[PDB]
């Protein structure tokens, strides 16, 4: 043959979940400030639930998603949301686990708190989800988007 271990399993989810969408202000983050913001750019951050139960924050150039986003944040790794303030009045840093952190910022405190609450939610929930998934096999899922072309 080649490889493969009788397909997979333990794939599926249950109940609804969370979500959130809006234009945020992603940054580069670094020592200095001018670098931390490196020209704070605005992008449409869309939240989507992976085909398992986890949540991934994917941001696009605009609201029109569906297509390939600019990137995706593995909240599954996200450690927690911190509060910068230095950069901007309403700016929070995402403490990732893959050695790195994103500089998010909203237009208003709310838009800044909401995310801080959303991400944190999935972040904190991600912790309880692990222990929940660990002892939870029975589950059904489905994934299939853009197989291939030319």
């Amino acid at each position: 043959g080649s490889s493969g271990s009788s397909g997979a399993a333990s794939l599926g989810s249950q109940k609804g979940g969370i979500t959130k969408h809006g234009w945020l202000y992603k940054g580069n983050m670094n020592s200095a400030i001018s670098v931390t913001m490196r020209s704070f750019k605005r992008r449409f951050f869309h939240l989507i639930q992976l085909g398992d139960g986890s949540y991934n924050l994917n941001f696009y150039k605009d609201e029109k998603i569906s297509k390939e986003p600019k990137g995706s944040i593995f909240l599954d790794s996200c450690m927690g949301v911190v509060q910068n303030n230095k950069v901007r009045r309403f700016a929070f840093e995402l403490k990732m686990q893959d050695k790195s952190s994103y500089l998010l910022a909203a237009d208003s405190e709310v838009e800044m708190e909401e995310w801080i609450t959303i991400l944190n939610k999935i972040l904190q929930l991600n912790f309880e989800a692990a222990m929940q998934e660990k002892r939870n096999g029975d589950s059904h899922e489905d994934d299939e988007s853009g197989p291939s072309s030319g």
